[PDB]
DNA sequence: ACCGAAAGTTCAC
DNA sequence: GTGAACTTTCGGT
């Protein structure tokens, strides 16, 4: 999507730390 | 079984 | 090469 289905999340950000930036469920920094 | 979240390659610059 | 990006797999309900 444009922007992570999260209501709370950013996008800008990861949990492992492979992205700067994402806008998919794909490891949601503020989930 | 279904669903939200964690997870690394990939096309574009 | 680096940079922003997603569906898959796993855990949870």
């Amino acid at each position: 999507d444009l922007k992570c289905p999260t209501p709370g999340c950013d996008g800008s950000g990861h949990i492992t730390g492979n992205y700067a930036s994402h806008r998919s469920l794909s490891g949601c920094p503020r989930a």
